[PDB]
């Protein structure tokens, strides 16, 4: 009943365009998430398999709620989420 997220979160600038395409797909994901990782401390970039997800609103909503038809949707949320927070792209391996 839990789901796997793994996910980079940084500051908000408008480049949530060049983070997708810098992103591509896991072969830079690493390399996008080191340079977006803004909060290693508070988070290590993933967080496993989650049962209830409670960090925001929209951000845990969604991924609970991610729709199983989607073209990019099997790998990175696409679009990305845009926040006050800054912008976050997270990637599912598991799904309740």
């Amino acid at each position: 009943n839990a789901v796997k997220v793994r996910h980079i979160l940084c500051e908000k600038h408008g480049k949530i365009m060049e983070a997708m395409e810098k992103l591509k797909s896991g072969m830079r994901f690493n390399e996008v998430a080191a340079q977006y990782s803004e909060d290693k401390a508070r988070q290590g970039g993933d967080l496993g398999w989650m049962t209830r997800g409670s960090m925001v609103g929209p951000f845990q909503e969604a991924a609970f709620a991610l729709p199983v038809s989607g073209m990019d949707k099997p790998v990175f949320t696409d679009p990305p989420v845009k926040t006050k927070f800054g912008y976050h792209i997270i990637m599912v391996e598991g799904r309740k």
